[PDB]
């Protein structure tokens, strides 16, 4: 049951983020458990450097990639600017998908992209972006609720670590 | 749509808890938004002092009531002990309901009790307990996930405020 895995992964992420790991190690471990609990094969967390977004931690294909997004740039960039999420089914062939890392070639037709804002005091400080396969648009919409929760936990972690 | 209100209340709670309100005002405001967004008319957040839980904040019937729970004592005490949630339909008539606060006589048969742990580093530091009417076991299960999420946000907050 997916909901059961979602409950458990949220609990586990809270345990990690209330621990004493470094900022970078904490983010990395969150993405690792998204893989091991929820099957998220590729993901990253990008952090604001003023008006630009830079990948701070990654899992899967984004390892050893140094990428940046400007406000309005692609899916992640729009989420950064507006502080509202984007849920994009079959992203491989979506027009707004900027595929800034050539990851598209590595996706299938079922992969969706969900990008959610990370907010502190209601202001966007980062974005979490994940790729995961879905068979129908309804299951995708449900899954977004969980990724939104994780974005919020990350917002509290950003506050915690100043 | 309920899912939409749940998403919005989680965002709002994160905004409150990453702000600068006092510890007690923050907890109270969380319970206030549970009422305003999700219709939760009676609730409390209890915090661990030594090895006992004490009510730190309350809303509705629990206002101005001093109540302590020991590990294993009643429904809230069991969540405290095991660090796993309880979802009790028709709590008014449940054998494990200690009805410490005598709220029982004010509840209808439709009221459920949902109690979720508040964990820091995986250790139980408190419990959030809510009472709310439901018309079927199914919608109760969905609602439980959201209360669990709020317990996790509160865990982050407890870490934030030392
Ligand atoms: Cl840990
Ligand atoms: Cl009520
Ligand atoms: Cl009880
Ligand atoms: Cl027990």
């Amino acid at each position: 049951r997916l909901k059961l895995k979602e409950i458990n992964v949220v609990n586990e992420i809270t345990k990690i983020l209330t621990g004493d790991y470094t900022f970078e190690e904490s983010l990395k471990e969150v993405l690792k458990v998204l893989y091991s609990y929820l099957g998220v094969e590729h993901s990253f967390i990008a952090i604001r450097e003023g008006n630009t977004l830079r990948i701070a931690s990654s899992y899967g294909y984004f390892l050893n990639k140094d990428v940046a997004f400007k406000k309005g740039e692609g899916i992640t960039g729009k989420v950064f600017q507006r502080g509202i999420p984007l849920v994009i089914p079959n992203v491989k062939h979506n027009s707004a998908f900027a595929n800034k890392t050539g990851i598209g070639r590595l996706l299938t037709e079922k992969h969706a992209l969900i990008a959610a804002p990370i907010k502190v005091g209601g202001e966007v400080k980062g974005v979490i972006t994940i790729f995961k396969e879905f068979s129908d648009k309804e299951s995708l919409e449900n899954f977004y609720q969980t990724i939104n929760v994780i974005g919020n936990l990350l917002g509290m972690f950003f506050k915690l670590r100043e």
